[PDB]
């Protein structure tokens, strides 16, 4: 399971907007998810999508519609390249609050960049893992 | 479940060791491995390993033990980034039989590389998904 915590159209921060190659300010799409795996809450994903590139994206109810699918019906485009940098962190309480960390507890936390093609990034996602490394293998 | 098929130490070809890094003709460990999600064969994965970063790595039955656990302890590195690219193919025979597929079926074909640091690869992983992306998100 996962369901859709909260959304928001933000303007792109400078690195938010150098990850996404697409101008500081211009908006985005913020998507805060909650997966669970078998009724434990695996991992808190936010996500930030250049919604120039997928027209109707904004519209989509993602508690409905799963969100790369929609990505790449909408763009027309398939996804191609993925990167991504692994990073140890201490929550937050915000954060703490939706996985039940402990605040200040350490996460297996993620930046991913998902792209088109090499020249065209979609998303930037940051994944906060309370468990263990796996988008190996 | 996660079962070993096989495994071999081969000289790395040409394409294996610009990605790893390595001199062409250097040993690396192969390994092929069956994933199975409930009693169902999600995905084949064949990864390929520059085993003088882990010292003992060829000894170990991963069977029994965990693979990416496993690189790191044993080269006491921490692993910080992936790049995947992702490619239809139609399975083959062989890995056909593996996963079910009918051989000549469209599957999702992934390519993995996993890094210790920004300049020093450790593992080059292919894997044919029968499914839907996923490591997204």
């Amino acid at each position: 399971t996962t369901e859709v915590i909260t959304s928001r159209i933000e303007p792109a921060n400078r690195y938010v907007a150098e990850k996404l190659r697409i101008t500081p300010g211009q908006d985005i799409l913020y998507l805060e998810r909650l997966r669970s795996i078998g009724d434990e809450k695996a991992m808190l994903i936010e996500n930030r999508i250049n919604i120039e590139l997928c027209p109707g994206i904004v519209e989509i109810d993602f508690n409905q519609h799963n969100l790369f699918p929609t990505i790449e019906s909408l763009s027309k485009r398939k996804i191609r390249y993925s990167e991504s940098r692994y990073a140890a962190r201490l929550i937050g309480n915000e954060r703490g609050h939706f996985l039940d960390i402990s605040e200040d507890a350490p996460v297996l936390h993620l930046e991913q960049l998902v792209f088109f093609s090499r020249e065209l990034p979609v998303e930037f996602g940051n994944v906060w893992l309370k468990g263990n490394k796996y988008y190996l293998g």
